[PDB]
């Protein structure tokens, strides 16, 4: 079943964009999350949910590849979520 | 049909402690996340996954209840996931 929540979908889209900017293929990102490339493809197409731990794991490798501090990445990601 | 991943379990255990530290019942937290109390119970007993969005929403309500900056709760949680 397709995941429909708007805020959730927007968050995954942003994270997908982060992955790409970090020059991470779906296969490469999967390695850091204890997942398969297929699992990542399903997450990015909203067929499977990205869990709370995987969120941190993704931001951690993105932060490392781009040379960005985690506190800023985390805060910005949080703030990207529309509160209204 | 429980989740056995160690680091994931540790994260959720910390979030459960944050919930309690903020004096929120499972129903109260459920309301703020637009979920049911049963949903929260299953998350805390590792029977249902807490998703990426729910993670932020939970921290947000905890921060509000404790009067703490989000930066602090984000740091606490990130720091909890060992390596």
């Amino acid at each position: 079943p397709t995941i429909h929540d708007h805020r959730y979908r927007c968050l995954v889209q942003l994270l997908t964009k982060l992955r790409k900017e970090a020059s991470l293929s779906q296969s490469e990102l999967a390695i850091f999350l204890g997942l398969s490339q297929s699992d990542i493809s399903k997450i990015e197409s909203f067929e499977r949910r990205l869990d709370a731990l995987e969120l941190f794991e993704l931001l951690e490798v993105v932060a490392s590849r781009l040379g960005l501090p985690m506190d800023i990445l985390l805060k910005d990601t949080y703030e990207s979520i529309s509160k209204s």
